[PDB]
């Protein structure tokens, strides 16, 4: 996509943006580059901010990209792992109110393998039968040679349907740029 505003900071319904635009939201251990991410897409440094490696991002953030979609970016599995729970009651309501959610963009670290909250995320994600375009973030720090190595644990780890669709993703070298678009441009034009 030939394509970058912010809008919001809602943290419940009562603050979502309006105009019924489509959206895909991301999910992510914290830290995994989801903030990242999102900036790699429509061409930002730090529209979405990041940082060193904490746990910046802290609300769903509403980006308008060319007036046409919103990206919504979310604070990893819990925020500070109660806090855990506090999380989900947030993510889930959205994942299950917000109509116009037209899939999840869930990126894991390509690196290492999906942690269970990953697996359980992936799993609740599909419960509710919302489509997912899987991220093996981080790309750039795994021996391209080893790729298959990696990325082969993730699949076999959550064990991801055929439907959906995992994607090998760097935010530093820009790799699995246009596949994430295209993915995620079929899920919009459907
Ligand atoms: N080398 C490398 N660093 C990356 C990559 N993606 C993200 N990072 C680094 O990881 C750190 C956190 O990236 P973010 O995008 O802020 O992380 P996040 O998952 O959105 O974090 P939260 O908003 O706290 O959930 C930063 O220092 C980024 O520069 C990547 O592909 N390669
Ligand atoms: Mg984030």
């Amino acid at each position: 996509m030939k394509v970058s505003e912010i809008v919001i900071s809602a943290v419940k319904p009562e603050q979502y943006p309006e105009g019924g635009l489509p959206e895909i939201a991301l999910a992510g251990r914290s830290n995994v580059g989801k903030s990242s991410f999102i900036n790699s897409l429509i061409n930002r440094k730090n529209l979405a901010r990041t940082s060193s490696k904490p746990g910046k991002t802290q609300t769903l953030n509403f980006y308008i990209i060319n007036d046409e979609l919103h990206f919504v970016d979310v604070p990893g599995y819990g925020f500070a792992k109660s806090e855990r729970e506090a999380w989900g009651r947030m993510i889930e309501t959205y994942i299950t109110t917000r109509e116009e959610l037209k899939a999840v963009v869930q990126i894991v670290d390509l690196r290492h393998a999906p942690s269970n909250d990953d697996v359980q995320m992936y799993e609740f994600l599909k419960y509710y039968g919302i489509p997912v375009i899987v991220i093996a973030t981080k790309a750039d720090k795994i021996p391209k040679g080893k790729w298959d190595k990696h990325a082969k644990v993730v699949r076999q780890t959550l064990n991801i349907d055929p439907e959906d669709e995992l994607i090998l993703f760097s935010s530093e070298t820009k790799k699995g740029k246009d596949e994430a678009w295209g993915a995620i441009k079929k899920m919009i034009n459907r």
